[PDB]
């Protein structure tokens, strides 16, 4: 229907305050909490991989190497799925732009230990 | 009231399987989680605590050493922040009691590199 | 209601006998053992661990470094308490006060072998 | 007439599991702490005795010798005197018996250190 | 009810002038002063120690620890009886934040002499 | 008209008891409080002074050497401005003389360190 789940009290606080864009005036919403679960389920993804960390990093994954091939459908979710995802890690941005450069440079430390 | 917050969908499943007891009839319930989030705040402590793997290891921490000097009260927290902290970390033991040897175990582990 | 249970038979009567003060004319009382008992449990402390000498000693190692700390309620206890303690264990003081000294003195005979 | 005195809330608790046989149906009950203090007296000894735990090794310590020249009336008495007085010191044993072997042993160490 | 005890003529000016934020539009009230009083009694500490520059000392050092591990419960006292000491002292902050940083530093002083 | 201000609570309670002589049957009371205020700010000296540790000190700075030249009016001042001053320092004496010897040594002291 439309209760939490994902996105527990505290990072509802947060989640309601961060923005979808860095130069917007529109802030994030359920609405975009559960669009998003529409679309993965469509994937033969269960909604669920959301509400985990661990979930998350997983559809991050397909959706990465996918940012160029994919399409319009599969941009939102990267975005929505970023400031979810820096959620339920640690990371508090402000808006959609900051969790992707946060989680861009987090996998560029890796590429020194993984090349 | 009585709706989910503290524990997410999938965390749920498992936290109505694990018992509060390894020989016994009574599995755990969303009763068992708010009935705590009620004596925590009466600590000073929001319940929200609960809601984040973080908030749970700073209330261990403060039961941890009040084991022995607190009263009942203190033991029954320390056995459903246990259950719960496993659920939000990665442990998933079955019982109440499995979890305290495991949260027993990983601060043995620091004992060698903090001594 | 107002039976016995902390305190024997033997230890009633010493118990009638010792003074809460040195100079003062107002002996212990019943009064006295059930007021602590009240204010133990809304420490998260079973009234039952001063009919035990093992319980009293948890009781005044909490007490004896919140006394400076401490408010009000908890001098009182430390008064009762320790009237209470010796009795379980020997000291058979005249008043709170002589009560105080002797467990001074045997916890200063463990600094030696235990600085 | 049949209220609390020799064993306090926690002590009757055990008290009350502690049977008089290890291999029998008939667990502690109040008639028997009471039926050795009315036969305590009639020895010119106090029933207080067994309210304390320097009593009871004193009563114990008569009855050890008279356990072979005693009478049935004797055996009895060191039976309750026996899970009474472990009460008392620390013991917590399941019957009877157990409590026998307990005492014996602690007795049995003393002999090297009192030859 | 409503008067004058913790604050003193000079004191009070001052009290009204220092707002609770360093950032807002509220000063400090009566309302904070009587706010934390009986915050303190139920914690077993009278309300008088706020009223002596000596029993703040004492408050700040059990709710300095508490800073984490507290509630928010806690951390409004920290901050009222924080602006209240620095008026008893001497300090004479315009926010409550910068009684923090003051009483931040003069720990840190005493760290390189008590070390 | 007749409430506190100078004295605290707690500076109350000992105030009343303070006696106005070693060897006298009047204790102290808030009308000396207001008498001095009264004769304060006769000499062009507020009142709060009184309220303040900082301030008396200031006051008994100019009566010290006029207590020789100064009149009765000015001995009654140095009496009472004592008695109060010990109370916002830390003395506790019982009378007024003993505020005049704990200050006057308290003089001598610095003597060594400012001659
Ligand atoms: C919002 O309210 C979340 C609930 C998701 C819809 C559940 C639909 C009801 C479940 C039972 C229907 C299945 C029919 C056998
Ligand atoms: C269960 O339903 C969780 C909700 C907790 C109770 C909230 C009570 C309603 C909130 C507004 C009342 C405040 C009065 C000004
Ligand atoms: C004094 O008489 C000590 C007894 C303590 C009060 C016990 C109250 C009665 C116990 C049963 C009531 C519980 C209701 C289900
Ligand atoms: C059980 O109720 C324990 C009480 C023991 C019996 C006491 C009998 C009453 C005491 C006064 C009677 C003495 C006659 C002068
Ligand atoms: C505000 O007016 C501060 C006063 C605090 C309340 C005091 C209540 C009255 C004192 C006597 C009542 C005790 C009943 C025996
Ligand atoms: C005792 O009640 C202390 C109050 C001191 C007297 C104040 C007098 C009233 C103040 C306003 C009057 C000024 C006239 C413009």
């Amino acid at each position: 229907g439309a209760r939490a789940s994902v996105l527990s009290g505290g990072e509802l606080d947060k989640w309601e305050k961060i923005r979808l864009r860095p130069g917007g005036k529109k802030q994030y919403k359920l609405k975009h909490i559960v669009w998003a679960s529409r679309e993965l389920e469509r994937f033969a993804v269960n909604p669920g991989l959301l509400e985990t960390s661990e979930g998350c990093r997983q559809i991050l994954g397909q959706l990465q190497p996918s940012l160029q091939t994919g399409s319009e459908e599969l941009r939102s979710l990267y975005n929505t799925i970023a400031v979810l995802y820096c959620v339920h890690q640690r990371i508090d941005v402000k808006d959609t732009k900051e969790a992707l450069d946060k989680i861009e440079e987090e996998q560029n430390k890796s590429k020194k230990k993984a090349q």
